[PDB]
């Protein structure tokens, strides 16, 4: 039955939030490895899951439009302010991107010529768990695969939302259900590798160690070091991924990710070697030592700025 709407078919569906495409562009942030769950499918338009519900993201210059699918038969209508609400937490539009961007600008001139191309490059408020898993999926991998991934992770364990074309929406498996006995085979077969183990495992750390998804939310009020820390006691989390966690979903806008392309950038274009550390590659020392240079240079909202870089450096 139900379709994907744009802007021009249904435009009693919409609602809108005054937004410069300069604090926010939706082409640079949504499908730049930060969620996985954003796909155009048709042109300017976004459609993904948020807690539970379908949206349809587009804009212009200066205001963000968005459209709710309920699915679980309700009557067709324009999102709630409540509902607006929680679309402008998910984008922290409280925060002001062009003050950050200037800042930054004013201590690094690579930055600064960057930036001039990659306006409106900010951080997603998160779910910690979706967050979670969907990181685990990312090691040794790409943005295209951890799609695929993790959308076949949502269908198999996932409740489903609606249907919209061809497109099946589900909603984020709980813990619960990544926890089962037979949750890594199943996973493998949807081609997850090694990494179902870890999915699987840190679903049942998360329950039986720490007491469930509650954990991940005093994290929330945790400082930085200590949520850090915490997460990577878990299966398959380590600095890297724990790290995007704190960043995207935890509120620590000073935890920098550095994985292999974090290195690349900042030897490539700022040439960057480690040097309190002797061995000259990646290492767990040298990682470290990365990131605290771009707190260093960069200050507490260091994540941010390099969320940036890494959504520029993934367009030629
Ligand atoms: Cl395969 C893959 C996909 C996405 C990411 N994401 C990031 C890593 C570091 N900093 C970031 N800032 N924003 C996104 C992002 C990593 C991998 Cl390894
Ligand atoms: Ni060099």
């Amino acid at each position: 039955h139900m379709r994907h709407r744009t802007l021009s078919s249904s435009p009693a569906l919409w609602a809108s939030i005054p937004c410069p495409r300069s604090e926010l562009r939706l082409d640079l942030v949504l499908a730049s490895g930060q969620s996985f769950r954003w796909k155009e499918q048709s042109p300017a338009h976004w459609s993904g899951v948020l807690a539970d519900q379908v949206w349809t993201l587009t804009q212009t210059e200066d205001q963000l439009y968005c459209t709710v699918y309920r699915g679980d038969d309700s009557q067709v209508s324009r999102p709630t302010l409540e509902e607006l609400e929680t679309l402008h937490k998910y984008f922290q539009l409280d925060v002001s991107l062009a003050q950050l961007y200037s800042h930054w600008a004013s201590v690094d001139s690579h930055f600064q010529r960057v930036a001039q191309k990659f306006q409106g490059v900010r951080l997603l408020r998160q779910d910690p768990t979706e967050c979670l898993f969907s990181f685990i999926c990312s090691s040794n991998n790409n943005i295209a695969r951890i799609t695929g991934m993790v959308e076949r992770l949502c269908q198999a364990f996932g409740p489903r939302l609606i249907q919209l074309d061809d497109v099946t929406y589900h909603g984020f498996p709980n813990l619960h259900a990544l926890a089962g006995p037979e949750a890594e085979t199943h996973l493998r077969k949807l081609g997850l590798g090694y990494r179902a183990r870890y999915v699987r495992a840190s679903a049942k750390a998360i329950l039986e160690e720490q007491g469930g998804p509650a954990w991940l939310q005093q994290l929330r009020v945790a400082p930085y070091e200590e949520a850090h820390k915490a997460l990577c006691t878990l299966p398959g989390v380590g600095a890297k991924v724990a790290d995007c966690i704190c960043l995207m979903a935890l509120d620590k806008p000073q935890a920098v990710p550095v994985d292999v392309h974090v290195w690349q950038i900042a030897h490539r274009d700022y040439g960057w070697h480690p040097k309190t550390s002797q061995a000259k590659g990646p290492s767990p020392l040298a990682n470290k030592e990365l990131g605290n240079f771009f707190r260093n240079l960069w200050g507490p909202y260091a994540g941010w700025a390099q969320a940036v870089l890494f959504s520029a450096d993934l367009r030629q």
